[PDB]
């Protein structure tokens, strides 16, 4: 499912992510944007061979397993085909375990080079929440 944008801030706030460890509901849209344009069955593969999934591309060298990826960890105890589902529900509460790791929303680069500072509340703007 690729969601429109107001649409997936209403799933977020739902879910409980508006102001989750301080992250009010634009950097969590913008950082949807910017990861999987909105498509919840979105796949990358990277370098070192792990695989991020989702409208958040969670990777699976930490968080999911997807039994392809060796020496991972599956801390949020889901496969990582779980988060290409159109219910949003386990990208979510694994966003919230990553987000509270120490690192903030900086454990996503791309939240980190192209939302971290900017005028984030634009990403929900219009939308009725
Ligand atoms: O980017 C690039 C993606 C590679 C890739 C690998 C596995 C599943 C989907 C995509
Ligand atoms: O334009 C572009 C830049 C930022 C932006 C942010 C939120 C919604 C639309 C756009
Ligand atoms: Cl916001
Ligand atoms: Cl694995
Ligand atoms: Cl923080
Ligand atoms: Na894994």
């Amino acid at each position: 499912k690729v969601f429109g944008r107001c649409e997936l801030a209403a799933a977020m706030k739902r879910h409980g992510l508006d102001n989750y460890r301080g992250y009010s509901l634009g950097n969590w849209v913008c950082a949807a944007k910017f990861e999987s344009n909105f498509n919840t069955q979105a796949t990358n593969r990277n370098t070192d061979g792990s695989t991020d999934y989702g409208i958040l591309q969670i990777n699976s060298r930490w968080w999911c397993n997807d039994g392809r990826t060796p020496g991972s960890r599956n801390l949020c105890n889901i496969p990582c085909s779980a988060l290409l589902s159109s219910d949003i529900t386990a990208s979510v509460n694994c966003a919230k375990k990553i987000v509270s790791d120490g690192n903030g929303m900086n454990a996503w680069v791309a939240w980190r080079n192209r939302c971290k500072g900017t005028d984030v509340q634009a990403w929900i703007r219009g939308c009725r929440l």
